[PDB]
């Protein structure tokens, strides 16, 4: 005998329903359909005994809008809990700060996001933490490289920007047998395509800036924890380091998450067609997209990717860095020559100009492409024009 | 041509316009999104260089609002666009601009309730004669045009009956009679119908609904087909001080980018839901342009592009009390509330919600029967929505 | 036996306390010290019978953040109720739309804000409403000019930009004896200096853009009603015309109202010193400020102005429009050559270039000055430099 | 020089800097306030023209945040400033930048609780030795400096004991020993004390408190005296991803304009309240720099400018239970909560609120007695605040 405002008892809401409504109910006070923005720093306590009786005290620790977004994200990624941060780098740094001490070993994918690599090497290594960067394409490599001091195995799939894949289920089985903490950066994937916590990962790190936002609008990070122990560790350290997400950013992201399925579907269809076009282009050397049949890790993509193969692709222009640069300089609108990725607006970039950067795969004129939701024919027209000008 | 430029001579296709139309990266910084000009006034370089940078006071115009207006004018296919705090403000500005004492205005009988009230309870006090006719037959509009008729205000689809109006034929009539044709295509969105392409002189939009699509902001838009009409709307907006804020314009610039995919999802869900309802035994009638039982299917196929929309309606067997039992028992993800066109599916019964004010006689005359229910379909999983509707109908 | 969160029974809180806290209590749900921003359009209803049981349904009609700001403003101005609008012009237009019909007469100060004058003449007169503009400096003039069709007496004090004063108590006595509705635009005054509702006015119109905001940040208007009848009329017509203030603007203004007393005190002290300096300046023809002893309506200023004489002044540069324009072009920072007024930033303007405009008093080179809260010596230095360059 | 330019060779005075410092009207539009760059990335003109407009990714830097940082560097008298999501983030970035395993850091014993915890519960795990000493005597700092000491972290006034530290003498000591002097002047604000003027190498601010002053946003600031220190802070902020958002920076750019008048009002109210409390028979002790009973009055008059601040403290006769009875019975306009420095007056008792965690022994050693109460004075009418305090003391 449920009424309006209640969910059907015994019904797990479907995926897109969760993206629309998950972790959010109408405001109890007013019935407001959207969460009010709690743009305030402190919360008045009713008494000394009733301290935190309403759950909040100070926004660096917790905020109702941020908490609503966290519950939504934990539900979307299938974790016990989630903590939101000012940036994705803040989330990664909070992971490294919480679960690594002097003497600890940490295995990181050698093709990780450049910021993750630089924060590990340039900063955290000063604390006598050993970061070893290996190829995660073969999970057996991860199994070999585990030492007794290994505390964290940090995977990324697909990797920024090489789009190399890591077998999250195999790596998670290895890590659970070896009793080492498995952290996965599924920013490029989005939970719509892959939920590492479903594949056995201990922690998921997300740059909500990318696809959670998907509108080039905010910065944010998320750490989704599978257990209460891990989540409490992360919550405590976030309060200590003061890198929590703001309420306004939480509101923006709560709005933009609702359309993540349709956004990612459109971006991925456009990306498939664009990668197919680039693979046929006489001016294009190599094309990297998990959806085209020549993808080297095709079997792992088909096993690990749900619904889509994503909006990220890459390609090499025949002619080296000079042809690549000429092409970059001659890409017209609606393409944008900038950084970031995962947004409605299609983005093109060249990490080589924006030895150490070829063993990764960021070769000469290696162009990274974030596909948006514009008309795919306009995107292909701009690409074709630029390629003919290369 | 180098990077950052559109290829000369080419035009962005539809969804490209929704993403990028009327907005370029910030010339000062390259910011891919337009900054939010949350400021009242603009410093002038000198007395002689007054307005040399185009701005002076945010009530008159604002850069964020202007970027949104360029986008909206591009999407709707008009010369210009002016943005307002609400859709009602856009309608009210139209009425205040183009009507005077002694003028005549043709309004669709099944117009949006707010339009009907604001014409009846307010502007009629200015000795302006408002006549509410059935716009379903363009000859009704043609016959009812007086020599004092200045504005013909169509709405398609209508709120909430979803009646259609032949915008092309009505525009032909108005052009031949030299009468302004204003069309409220809020329920249609420009992704399904652009009245300016069909000869309408003005389009009024409640950006609150689908332009937003997230239950986030209120807004309105007036898209003008000529420079003279646009200049009049601009002047009157400045005079009446009902411009849209820069924060709302930023929100709308964000949400408009996904309008095509949002509306495609809502329309697919609405088609499936209408087909489900047209076979439930507790349902007396189902209105959706995408099902064969639609009375104006010919006009719908002639006038609707891509989709048939995310709005539908249905009449429950059992009258008002059965409708109320269903409303009180419609579960989540549905929301019992007003507004429409959002990602969150919304259901309402105007009889005892929107029009618990109104007498039942002309409420039936205006089409809204007793068990009439308006349904805005969101982008949730259609199975959750259908299960909710089925349980609610079980309780009817 | 009151506890934390309650006010002392039988205590009317003092003025500055009302500016800080009036119309706002901690959020009942979370104890949040500031009102959450209800950035949502619709409000979910619990049932058909319990329609509007929580008070809200649609934001064009009403919004909790806007409602909180309205209660605060009604308390500050001493009225039964208040309605907030997108702009001050929207508030004035709502007044004219509600209380004027074809055939009605309306007395307006001839020195009213230019926007009020233009909306009355250019627009509302098309509805066969007669707007008569007379000199409100003598209340007897208002008494003479009242016809049987006069419905609204629309005063302004101080006037934009001539700073002419209108005797609100005398005009209100006249209007109450004649049974005509008295509306007052006290934007230049702020309730800290004058509350027309205390002086018998029927309606107060405020441009919250000016001093309520005081930070050049938002646009807004307010209509403060002395009776429930008037307030309900205004509320209904605001819902009809769709010119309500947004929740974000309400939040901004709720923040900026807290410092209105100290802001206006600082602006007014700076303005007094600046007007005294200008009155001694050999390059300055006339100086207009209600605080200097030569003010023509000095007695009315001392009778009607509380605490301060405001941050608005005006002056004429000796030499006509050419000297005025040279001075305007040679005013350095921190002065800003723009429009608007009442902000932290000091503003200078010349309405003559930014016959019909001299009977008002906007003479040749008539400079309007909005004084901010910068260091008064910097403001005087910039003015002195500009004047020597005139 | 024409309009819109500062007179060359002149410097704005204090309050002028608070209003206008480091911000000019928008070059594109003349917008008197800086627009809100609510955008993640910035479009580049070409490969060669990378960063030609100064921006690329908002985590690294953002135009609104940069305008706020210019303002803050001007106000505090530093070379540069970097803004963070919180004050704790600024402190944590300092610790992460300038400390390494085996390094030594001198921290005031009566430091802010968050600083104490983050040094003790986190960075000490990196084999960094944190020593908490009494900063009230600069010779204590001088004697305790090891050859491995890299940072000396002062706080003045201290939270919540309001102990002062001689920033000039400590800075002299640190310069002679070539040690970084970081000072947390959150409680002071630059309107009362600017540690960079007193030889400090770094100032850390919780902009949440007085910079905001409206209980609206969280933020932090690191103001660096040299280019090298500033560049290190900038690099590490980019690496740790704890930059301040553009909306928060806009709010803070708004609120900083009234910091002088706000702090003057709070300080006048605090003086009157301290004088009232120093004569209430239910009050055992009163700490405020502006009353004669202040233990460090000489340093206060030497080091405090304009005012003595809006923070005070007092110990109630009767112990913790009397303090709790007073806390539960302090009426509006007071608010029982955390945070400080806002327009709204705030009262707290760390013993059973902030430090219901802590053991009582070292909580007394760190100065906070049992009936200790911290009071942030707002800008309400001082009579309302005094009446509230008097009633609450009646209930003690
Ligand atoms: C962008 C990104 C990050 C960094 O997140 P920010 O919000 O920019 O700090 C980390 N990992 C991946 C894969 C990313 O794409
Ligand atoms: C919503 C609507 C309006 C009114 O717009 P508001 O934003 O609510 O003021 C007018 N016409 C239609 C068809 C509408 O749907
Ligand atoms: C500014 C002003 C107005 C107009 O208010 P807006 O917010 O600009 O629409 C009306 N009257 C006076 C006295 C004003 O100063
Ligand atoms: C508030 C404060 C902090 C912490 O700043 P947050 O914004 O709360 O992270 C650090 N030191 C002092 C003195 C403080 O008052
Ligand atoms: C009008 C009243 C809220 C609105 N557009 C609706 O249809 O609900
Ligand atoms: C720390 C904890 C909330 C904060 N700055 C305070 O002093 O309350």
């Amino acid at each position: 005998g449920v009424k309006a405002g209640d969910w059907l008892p015994g019904f797990t809401p479907r995926e897109e329903t969760v993206y629309v409504h998950g972790g959010v109910e109408p405001d109890p006070l007013t019935g407001a359909i959207l969460p009010p923005i709690y743009q305030n720093t402190t919360f008045v306590q009713e008494s000394v005994e009733n301290y935190l009786s309403k759950g909040f005290s100070y926004s660096r620790t917790s905020n109702p809008t941020v908490l609503s977004l966290e519950k939504k994200i934990a539900e979307i990624e299938g974790g016990f809990g989630a903590c939101c941060f000012a940036t994705g780098m803040a989330a990664t740094v909070t992971i490294f700060s919480a679960f690594l001490a002097p003497g600890d070993h940490c295995l990181v994918t050698n093709c990780s996001y450049g910021g993750t690599n630089r924060c590990a090497r340039l900063h955290f290594s000063k604390y006598n933490i050993d970061f070893e960067f290996i190829d995660f394409r073969d999970p057996t490599n991860v199994e070999k490289a585990i030492r007794p001091q290994t505390k964290v195995v940090f995977s990324e799939s697909p990797c920024n920007p090489t789009l190399y894949l890591a077998d999250i289920e195999a790596i998670s089985q290895i890590c659970k047998e070896k009793k080492v903490l498995h952290v996965c950066d599924s920013t490029f994937a989005t939970p719509y395509m892959m939920r590492p916590l479903d594949l056995g990962a201990d922690i998921v790190v997300q740059s909500t800036t990318k696809y959670y936002d998907g509108h080039n609008c905010t910065l944010g990070g998320a750490v989704i924890s599978s257990t209460k122990e891990i989540h409490d560790k992360v919550f405590f350290l976030r309060n200590v380091m003061g890198n929590i997400m703001s309420a306004q950013t939480a509101f923006y992201t709560l709005l933009t998450l609702k359309t993540l399925p349709i956004r990612v579907e459109k971006q991925s269809a456009n990306a498939q067609k664009i990668a197919e076009f680039l693979s046929k282009h006489h001016k294009v050397e190599h094309v990297i997209y998990p959806g085209i049949p020549s993808f080297p890790q095709k079997e792992l993509a088909l096993k690990q990717h749900k619904n889509v193969h994503g909006g990220m692709l890459a390609f090499e222009v025949k002619g080296g860095t000079e042809a690549g640069i000429r092409m970059m300089n001659h890409v017209p609108r609606p393409w944008s020559l900038c950084e970031n990725l995962g947004a409605c607006e299609s983005i093109i970039t060249c990490p080589a100009v924006f030895e150490d950067r070829l063993k990764v795969g960021i070769t000469d004129g290696f162009i990274r492409v974030s596909v948006g939701i514009e008309d795919v024919n306009d995107l292909i027209d701009g690409l074709d024009y630029a390629l003919s000008k290369a």
